[PDB]
């Protein structure tokens, strides 16, 4: 492209300098990046969304965001709190009579949401592939740790929280999310189930062997890791987490997702969101998002006292996402890739970009 005008956005060189080495190094087919600064959204797009169509990534491209979905699930849950349909200290079996008689008689909704129920695993056992088998699994589950004592990052945990939260509101999760929560968040290009009308915008994910893949149906996938969104919509969510929204209940729910419950090292666990004192060292940010924190059980420590950075990683077999933002500084970043590349790479690059945005 020698002789073409270079893009005019003065933030382009900052983003490029961090993102282009990322795409080359881990051979990422496409990434949509969106950045907030001084009340304005800046979109930077790289590569291709679908190798069959050759279509370039844009801020309208739909990516799987994996566990970033948990921030939306948690917001739905907080929304049920605000509406009075549940409290975080409710026993889980209050909201599901099929749970009465089990350990979930003594486990709170809050503990489900914050992966501190007592050692629920990261994933369902593979044989748990139906709603009936799911119910059986929960009723027979044996607590490993006492409730509240340990964080074990778990899809069955926040998955069940999302599920009972929607049950408290007398609506199935996916319609509730798409019809009430997401439109209130201004997220009109975000889906649990991507409709016919929007499929052409849906990227393919790409495995380590460069095979085109999309997320597999699994139990409570909708609740735990099943959202598809664009970088523009996700930046609207960042903005909603900073400036707020017009729906009064949704506004409260957003604030509730920021409230800390406990900490692990420098990370403080909120509802969905994980938070850090800002400015935050790269090492601290990497530690909070490390294999140790993600994969193994960690003891719960006292939460950080209520400036702050909020963040969440998301991954599926073919996608890698990350979002971080600092409300006190009006800055944020959304990075959505159609390849599941290392979390450490995501944090380092976001780290770097946010630091230059902070000025
Ligand atoms: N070893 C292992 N890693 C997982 C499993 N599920 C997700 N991960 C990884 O854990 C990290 C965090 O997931 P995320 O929070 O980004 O969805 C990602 O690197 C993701 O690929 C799993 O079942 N086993």
């Amino acid at each position: 492209h020698h002789g073409e005008a270079s893009p005019v956005d003065p933030l382009r060189p900052v983003v490029d300098a961090s993102i282009q080495p990322l795409l080359k190094e881990h051979r990422i087919p496409g990434m949509a990046v969106a950045v907030l600064k001084d009340g304005k959204a800046h979109y930077f797009n790289y590569g291709v969304a679908n190798r069959e169509s050759g279509a370039g990534v844009s801020e309208q491209t739909l990516f799987e965001i994996g566990s970033v979905s948990k921030t939306l699930t948690a917001t739905l849950g907080a929304y049920a709190v605000v509406k009075g349909a549940m409290q975080l200290d409710d026993k889980a079996s209050r909201h599901a009579p099929w749970l009465k008689g089990s350990a979930f008689d003594s486990i709170t909704m809050g503990e489900l949401a914050t992966y501190s129920a007592g050692g629920l695993p990261l994933q369902f056992p593979e044989e748990v592939d139906s709603s009936e088998k799911m119910r059986a699994y929960y009723r027979q589950w044996a607590p490993v740790y006492s409730p509240g004592s340990h964080r074990q990052y778990s899809n069955p945990s926040i998955g069940l929280f999302g599920h009972l939260a929607a049950s408290s509101l007398k609506q199935p999760f996916a319609p509730l999310m798409e019809q009430t929560l997401l439109p209130g968040l201004g997220m009109h290009h975000t889906y649990v189930n991507v409709p016919k009308q929007a499929m052409a915008s849906y990227a393919y994910g790409y495995s380590k062997e460069d095979k085109p893949i999309r997320v597999n149906p699994g139990m409570l996938a909708d609740e735990a890791y099943g959202i598809k969104t664009s970088s523009a919509d996700l930046l609207r969510f960042v903005k909603a987490n900073i400036g707020g929204v017009d729906d009064k209940a949704l506004q409260q729910a957003i604030s509730l997702t920021h409230q800390g419950h406990y900490s692990v090292g420098g990370m403080t666990q909120g509802l969905g969101w994980e938070s850090y004192a800002y400015p935050v060292t790269e090492q601290t940010l990497l530690a909070g998002n490390s294999a140790k924190v993600i994969l193994e059980a960690n003891p719960t420590a006292a939460p950080r006292e209520s400036q702050v950075l909020f963040n969440k990683t998301g991954s599926t077999n073919g996608f890698g996402a990350y979002v971080a933002f600092v409300p006190a500084r009006g800055i944020g970043i959304v990075m959505l890739a159609n390849r599941n590349y290392p979390i450490e790479a995501r944090i380092k690059a976001a780290h770097a970009i946010l630091a230059q945005l902070a000025g």
